[PDB]
């Protein structure tokens, strides 16, 4: 299995640098197949869903970014507004090349 | 193979756009596979690839936003530069989602 060390501390981290402290009691992270994605949600009660297939090829890097995302969909919503955009360029300055490196390391 | 007729639409209407006409008799589109990459250039023959493989399931939108995308690197070269993010967003707004998009069709 992924080591939990790591996504624990990396959830707690982006939890606390988003202000989502309020929904630490409600937010977690589950680990199973995904049927077309690598993340999602369940907004109802705050699941954060990672695709157990594409875990083990994510850099350290790479699973911060996919959490971060996932967490401004649980504070923002269904888009990505610019107050979204402006947050994950923040926490993540090289975005846009983690993006590009991210569709060419994984298609199947 | 893939319909030419949408190809060599998106094709003229982008290099138009993006004021590349000047560069309109040397830029072709040739499909082929390609080993970890969607698309790629070779600058010195201004060829755009695009992985044989993938462009059966992409969408028309995320056939025009890989070539705009492509078209920027014979732009402005090999780095995101500020002019290149900026013509990209304004070519595509939505530009963001169409990169995770993109990302959780092509891992499954
Ligand atoms: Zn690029
Ligand atoms: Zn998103």
């Amino acid at each position: 299995m992924k080591d939990r060390k790591i996504l624990n501390e990396i959830l707690s981290n982006t939890i606390n640098e988003l202000n989502l402290n309020d929904k630490k009691a409600n937010i977690k992270i589950k680990i199973k197949p995904l049927k077309r994605k690598i993340a999602s949600i369940s907004l109802t009660n705050k699941t954060i869903y990672i695709n157990k297939n594409i875990l083990p090829y994510l850099s350290d890097e790479e699973i911060r970014f996919i959490l971060a995302h996932e967490l401004l969909h649980l504070k923002y919503g269904k888009y990505h507004i610019n107050e979204f955009e402006e947050e994950l360029l923040f926490l993540f300055p090289n975005k846009e090349a983690i993006l590009f490196n991210l569709i060419n390391k994984l298609f199947q």
